[PDB]
């Protein structure tokens, strides 16, 4: 609330400084700025552990950055490990989108794992060797781990941390049980005529039109914890059906993240590695209102398999300009929106249900 | 013309220990701030002369300013619209006056003109006809005669020394205070609900609670949902700051062990809520203590402290006002063994 800062205020037509609440558009910057570490590699390491003897055979990250986390410290833990005798190996693949939740969490260890002081000699430098024991962080690795064995939103943030190219936020392992998402993280804010729920993921703009309504938005990452309501606008009377971004995807519960002729897009393109949500057509293509559409259903890619655009859309009363995805693959339709004279059956769908 | 999303700024962020710049949203603390940046100004000073003067004929005798910023508009202005109400042959002079907390609402509202009137500088002679803005006028008229709330912000201006910011009369009947100039923000562990009049922050404890708020009008617009966090589940015999005083309707308004503060020291012609025993007191939590009542004054009227106050239920640190006249406790604190009848009391019921 303390903050000291200076800034062009675009509506306000000035240039001026004060103190206040500043909340930083980080999603869509080029500059990364933000490394999540843990708060101790040997406390994670003790907790791994003992997440292992419990049966909990791996994790799903909450977030891109949690993976990102678990890559780099990775080596690490996997030394320190092996420095205990511990016949365990961290194995950290990609992550899929959407996260899905796992249900186990991980236990706060009482001891970190300490020092071997073993004879000095290359096992202070040179990685583990990789044992029998595969304890999997995301990857192409359900077999081995199903999803019911994994631990998922274990972190809470501690504190963030000073850094000259990087700024660090500690990570530690909590002892509450949540499914929300970790509020250290959110900034939320509203001026006049705009607003912005935001995190280190989530850029989710809204507007004051005739009535309030979703604007646009861009997500590096899908993840499934509940957006906090402490951190959320205009939370009552919501129906969780009219949520553009689904609540089981992190979408606030809030009349910010509506728009009207569109219910919640809970068969969007989430597989997708980031999304921009957008109203406006797809390039080349036309969206007409008419009750003798198809019906709603799983999210359509506006151009096949071999590339060709499918020319005319429609939705039976959805509102224009249309829900659009921008994807790294090309553009897609809300869920409203299918082929106006193409069978479906032609057409790139997502195969995702959120 | 609208945008706040995409401001550029740069700021020394203390819980994220970083000094850096980007763009995004930025909410700024303009209440207690060492000066007023901002000036509100009329759209059209002609045209709002019009909507007096057929206010005057419908019988609207005056105004109850909504903010503390409408009334030095209206203040500013009240020469230049005397001088273009007599320029028109308009027996009819507007007399602006102080304001008085609560800015109590009336049921009037100013009308778009129907027909507009066809300066700076004129010495208007006055008239027999007042039409009178906020002072202590309320014999000649009543507030039920009154129009309130008639603005809306159109848009903000460039300036030097100062940010206009122009007002419109507007169409539409309206309890809810003017969000143009509204900034609400949450990050991380500490919240603020923020205009141009209030400054009220909250915190994550075990739970979110009202921190401190720092108001320099009291107002009785409603603070609308659209600009106020986490909204749902909220008991408005709750909220600290009532609804009917614009608090927001919050659980960021809310704190354990107090109820909404109806009889607070509203007159105040500004206030700091603090939760923090007033200087030279001590509060119990007891339950022989008596029930909630008018706010009362830590010190008696001619300085001298009383120094032992209770509460049946209330939570520590104590719910307290800060005012020029000295330091009041929430509706739950009472004096522990001096009668009440010896304490300045509030005499406003929100
Ligand atoms: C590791 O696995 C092999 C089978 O591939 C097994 O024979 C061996 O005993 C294991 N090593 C241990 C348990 O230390
Ligand atoms: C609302 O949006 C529509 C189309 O998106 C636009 O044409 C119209 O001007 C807007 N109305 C407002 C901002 O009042
Ligand atoms: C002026 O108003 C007073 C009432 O305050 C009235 O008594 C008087 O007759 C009026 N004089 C005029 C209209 O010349
Ligand atoms: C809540 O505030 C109290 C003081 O009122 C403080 O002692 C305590 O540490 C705080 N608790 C949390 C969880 O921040």
């Amino acid at each position: 609330n303390a903050d000291v800062g200076c800034s062009v205020d675009f509506s306000k037509k000035e240039t001026r400084c004060g103190t206040g609440v500043f909340i930083y558009n980080d999603v869509e910057a080029w500059r990364d700025r933000y490394k999540y570490h843990p708060d101790s590699p040997r406390r994670l390491a003790a907790a791994v552990k003992q997440a292992w003897e419990e049966g909990i055979c791996g994790i799903s990250s909450v977030s891109r950055m949690e993976n990102i986390m678990w890559k780099s410290v990775e080596g690490e833990l996997n030394a320190i490990l092996e420095e205990n005798g511990v016949q365990l190996t961290v194995v950290v693949g990609s992550v899929k989108n959407p996260m899905w939740r796992g249900p186990q969490r991980l236990p706060v260890p009482v001891n970190e794992l300490p020092h071997g002081w073993k004879a000095w000699g290359k096992s202070y430098f040179v990685r583990a060797a990789k044992t029998n024991n595969s304890f999997v962080v995301d990857g192409d690795t359900l077999k081995e781990c199903p999803l019911e064995h994994r631990a998922w939103n274990s972190f809470l943030v501690e504190d963030h941390g000073f850094g000259v190219f990087h700024t660090s936020v500690w990570l530690k392992v909590r002892e509450d049980y949540s499914l929300e998402c970790d509020p250290a993280v959110i900034g939320t804010a509203v001026k006049g005529r705009e607003a912005a729920h935001s995190d280190l993921g989530y850029w989710i703009e809204s507007e004051k039109n005739d009535t309030w309504r979703l604007k646009r938005a861009h997500l590096i990452e899908m993840k499934t914890c509940e957006w906090p309501k402490s951190h959320t606008l205009w939370t009552d009377g919501v129906e969780e059906s009219d949520l553009i971004i689904p609540k089981s995807l992190a979408g606030p519960l809030s009349h910010h993240n509506t728009r009207e002729g569109y219910r919640t897009q809970v068969k969007g393109p989430w597989h997708s590695e980031e999304l921009e949500i957008r109203f406006e057509e797809c390039p080349g293509t036309k969206v007409y209102v008419e009750e003798t559409c198809g019906t709603r259903g799983p999210s359509l890619r506006s151009t096949t398999a071999s590339g060709r655009v499918i020319e005319e859309w429609c939705c039976r009363e959805c509102t224009m300009p249309p829900l659009s995805f921008r994807a790294k693959d090309g553009c897609w339709y809300g869920m409203e929106i299918r082929p106006r004279k193409e069978p479906e059956s032609n057409l790139v769908r997502s195969m995702v249900t959120a």
